[PDB]
């Protein structure tokens, strides 16, 4: 309805002055309820010098029910699947109105900085990266270069 537009217009105008990290989103064509989102791989992350592209469907009723946000390009993280689902507390039970679509890129690149493994959606790469750090981020490099550039 009218509150959804007016909250996602009010979104849009805030991330155009103040960029959440590295990221930028905005509507796709002149759907302002569909918007893709794109997220530099953090700086001293095994993401550095990746491009991501997301995905995000506002709901009807937003801001009171949050935005769906999947990846579109391959990632190799214990919170992210092969379909680009995002395993995020924030996304689901988490959501509150006080959420915003930059603070939803600011904690999704909080979150490929420090993956949460013990709410794995990709239950090996979730025990590679408590049990072999070195290897967890070998493998994330190898992936951004294969994907992300």
């Amino acid at each position: 309805g009218a509150m959804a537009l007016k909250r996602i217009h009010k979104e849009l105008n805030d991330l155009a002055r103040d960029p959440p990290a590295q990221c930028s989103a905005g509507p796709v064509g002149d759907d302002m309820f569909h918007w893709q989102a794109t997220i530099m791989g953090p700086n001293d992350s095994p993401y550095q010098g990746g491009v991501f592209f997301l995905t995000i469907h506002f709901p009807t009723d937003y801001p009171f029910k949050p935005p769906k946000v999947a990846f579109t390009t391959r990632i190799y993280h214990p919170n992210i699947n092969s379909n680009g689902s995002i395993c995020l507390d924030i996304l689901r039970s988490q959501w509150g109105p006080a959420l915003t679509i930059s603070k939803v890129l600011l904690s999704i690149c909080s979150l490929l900085c420090d993956p949460n493994p013990d709410d794995p959606l990709v239950p090996e790469i979730a025990r590679i990266y408590k049990t072999d750090r070195e290897k967890y981020n070998r493998i994330a490099r190898e992936w951004t270069q294969k994907y992300a550039m």
